[PDB]
DNA sequence: ATTTTCAAT
């Protein structure tokens, strides 16, 4: 039902903080939802969380999906909520995966942009977009959704941090400059 | 609690 382990609240709060230059976030958290659509069956859903170490989270996701999930005559609507955006090696692997598997649709929401000022990382993001992945920055609604779905929230509402929206606005500006 | 995004020389 749930792939991997949900986060405790302080881990989520730490890891999904969206200050563009945060220090000390060495992990990439990769939360996902997936709609599994097969013609003569009811639609089904899967959700979970991947972390680093097929080493990086993005590659762990691809390897699990191929080994456990991918089936003929099935369409997949996949959404990632990542704490960091991908490195160029991961981006290239995800892009080639998407080229190889036309029945997979990927939407990526990211809290932060990893090395957004580096051209190699910019190209990685571009190549993802060019293979049909939608790349977006997480806003309030996406943080709220992750809190509700991937965190042991103990029925407590999401508490947005100061600067959340301003950070979103800065990061989205950078993303659109990259994707342009 | 007017229940933590925004409230800004
Ligand atoms: C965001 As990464 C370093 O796991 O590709
Ligand atoms: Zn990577």
């Amino acid at each position: 039902y749930f792939q991997g382990s949900a986060m405790d609240p302080p881990t989520f709060t730490f890891n999904f903080n969206n200050e563009p230059w945060v220090r000390g976030r060495h992990e990439t958290y990769l939360c996902f939802t997936m709609e599994v659509v097969k013609h003569h069956s009811p639609v089904s859903w899967k959700r979970g969380v991947f972390r680093n170490q097929h080493c990086h989270a993005e590659r762990c996701f691809l390897s699990w999906f191929c080994d456990d999930i991918l089936s003929p005559n099935t369409n997949y609507e996949v959404t990632w909520y990542t704490s960091w955006s991908p490195c160029p090696e991961c981006a290239g692997e995800v892009a080639e995966f998407l080229a190889r598997h036309s029945n997979v649709n990927l939407t990526i929401f990211t809290a932060r942009l990893y090395y957004f000022w580096d051209t190699d990382y910019q190209e990685g993001l571009r190549s993802l977009s060019q293979e049909g992945a939608s790349v977006e920055i997480m806003g309030y609604k996406d943080f709220k959704y992750c809190w509700e779905n991937f965190v042991y929230n103990d029925d407590e509402p999401f508490k947005p941090w100061k600067g959340l929206k301003y950070n979103f606005l800065f990061l989205d500006s950078k993303l659109q400059e990259i994707l342009e």
